[PDB]
């Protein structure tokens, strides 16, 4: 629901600072792919994969 | 339409001073991408994304 | 929106050219005299009103 | 009497869009202090000072 | 407190009659409006500071002041 | 790499002629100028700096 709650559900709460600094809401995240997520500092494929598939589960 | 109403609609009124100092009109904003917006001090991806998509919705059908 | 735009310039008769050519306000903003001649706006006066209209509307 | 004419007289015409978007009339501006003006985005003390003192004369 | 007044008449008196639909949809009476500040009014869609200011000061004058 | 007066006219920035004359900005000086350097000589609008930078880029290439 909130981006903090979304990350917690994927076990990715430790990524919270990137999302806060870049002002990424769960709605902004919905329009983001691998290239956009690499741009904001999500360097691990596994993390981007979890985020992309996580938004797909909802959206 | 004007920038002040445009920013308010996206909930980005706090960016009003950057737009005023840089004399950014909707015409200028329409040709701006992520690199151009970073140049004027819009450092958050989320803010640039909202601006870019906002102009797309505004000037599209 | 583009229909509202044309109406404001008294150019409502150009609605069909704009619809057929899929010209939105974003497309119109990047168009000059040569591009407008290409879609069939043959009168200078009409192209001038469109170009200056987008300039006034967008800031700008 | 027109907020646009008032702003012009103080050399603060650049502030017109904030006043229009926030629907601030001279009557509204008359009950506004430094805290209320900061709230609508008048971030410079000098600008708030000119506005407050400007309305004080218009009485 | 005597604020049993018609919200339609209240808005008209402030020159804010155009807000009639927000107040009707949200079922805002004068008694509800009396406990509302800038944050609560922003929440129901009253986005202009000037409009919220007029409403808050309008209820104050109807209540005596502050 | 001609007279600066012709360059500004081509971009519709002829009103900037006095800044360029007073600051003794030639096209070769302008070619090494970015957004920070142009802000320093009084070009406060992003749109004007953008037009100047991109204008010299086209001239060079």
């Amino acid at each position: 629901m909130n981006i903090s709650q979304f990350l917690k559900s994927l076990g990715l709460e430790h990524l919270r600072d990137i999302f806060e600094t870049e002002q990424i809401t769960l709605r902004v995240l919905a329009d983001m792919g691998h290239e956009e997520l690499k741009e904001i500092g999500i360097n691990a494929y596994g993390h981007r994969h979890k985020l992309i598939k996580g938004v797909e589960r909802l959206l």
